[PDB]
């Protein structure tokens, strides 16, 4: 029945009342000092106890108590590593995390709880994890699919997961031969997450992988508009629209809630030109498992 790799997935092997306790192996800042905000890539040991698949998330329970002396609520993070992991042994899990800093009502600076807990982690520290969680972002079973990936910021995470599996790994029962097209919206060049990895992939499979960046604060279109992901998509409108009409095309979107509207804004217009109501067409795609969304 499913078009996605849903068979034999694990879900919530570990729960908040009984998390798995893993350890921090590495924690590196992957954005430049220039960047507006910090994003870190961190890898934890799970010794094979968390049997996740590409596209799933884990929950993290930050250490400490809430204001009622209870344990903090879990926060969800998409896994940024493939099932084998960054070390190829299936015993680690990686996260891509933005440090959340804001000012409250009184002008006071407030640090987000889990994000600052995670970005401050030192190798050797323990971390409580739950999950795995999710079925929405699982990859398509079809190894010849056209997979379009639209992410903003940390929303690159699940796509890194997919792409490692597709392009950096050898699998007995899976060999990707379709077309993968990643669009990634970030603010600055010092914020182009995992670009070096994607450039290696592109070199390996030039015919199977397309890559486009939308560097919001550095790029403008012709009208001098800010290069958001939707802005960059428009430049390929005809192409993308054609792709959307095929049954073997799967769209995945991950990142800021905001991107979702912007993209709908472009599609409404593209479709209307062909006499199609985007709202119904999108509903049909969602039902056919071709339009997959995880924004937050
Ligand atoms: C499915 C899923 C996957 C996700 N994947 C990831 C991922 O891979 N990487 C990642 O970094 N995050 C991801 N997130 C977000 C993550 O779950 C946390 O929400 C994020 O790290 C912030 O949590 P925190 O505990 O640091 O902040 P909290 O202490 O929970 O602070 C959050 C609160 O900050 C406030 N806030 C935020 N900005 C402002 C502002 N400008 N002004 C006033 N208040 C503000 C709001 O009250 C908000 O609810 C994901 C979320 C979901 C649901
Ligand atoms: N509504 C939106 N639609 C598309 N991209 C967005 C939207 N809001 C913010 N962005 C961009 O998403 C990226 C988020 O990455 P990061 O977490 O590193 O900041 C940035 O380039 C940010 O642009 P900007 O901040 O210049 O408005």
């Amino acid at each position: 029945h499913s078009k996605k790799m849903e068979e034999g997935i694990t879900v919530n092997k570990f729960k908040p009342k009984t998390p798995y306790v893993g350890r921090c192996l590495l924690n590196t800042k992957i954005t430049g000092d220039d960047a507006p905000g910090e994003t870190w890539h961190m890898v934890f040991s799970h010794e094979g106890e968390i049997p996740y698949r590409e596209g799933q998330s884990v929950g993290v329970i930050p250490d400490g108590e809430d204001k009622n002396g209870k344990p903090h609520k879990l926060r969800l993070y998409s896994i940024a590593s493939s099932a084998l992991g960054d070390f190829g042994d299936a015993k680690s899990v990686s996260l891509c995390v933005k440090r959340l800093i804001y000012t409250n009502d009184a002008g006071e600076t407030i640090k987000g709880v889990c994000s600052n807990f995670l970005c401050d982690l030192k190798p050797g520290a323990e971390v409580k994890l739950t999950g795995p969680v999710g079925k929405e972002m699982l990859m398509p079973k079809d190894p010849n699919a056209t997979i379009i990936m639209l992410g903003t910021g940390t929303g690159i995470a699940p796509f890194r997961s997919f792409l490692w599996k597709m392009f950096f790994e050898k699998h007995d029962d899976y060999k990707f031969n379709g077309l993968a097209w990643l669009f990634l919206g970030v603010p600055t060049s010092s914020s182009l997450l995992y670009k070096e990895e994607f450039e290696k992939m592109k070199e390996k499979a030039p015919d199977n992988f397309r890559l486009d960046f939308a560097v919001s604060r550095e790029q403008t279109n012709e009208k001098g508009e800010k290069m958001y992901i939707q802005t960059r998509m428009a430049q390929y409108a005809v192409e993308l629209w054609e792709m959307l009409k095929k049954d073997n095309t799967y769209v995945y979107m991950c990142g800021l809630k905001g991107m979702e509207k912007g993209i709908d804004d472009i599609m409404v217009s593209l479709a209307a030109a062909e006499g199609i109501d985007w709202i119904e067409y999108k509903r049909q795609l969602k039902k056919a498992e071709q339009w997959n969304v995880e924004v937050y």
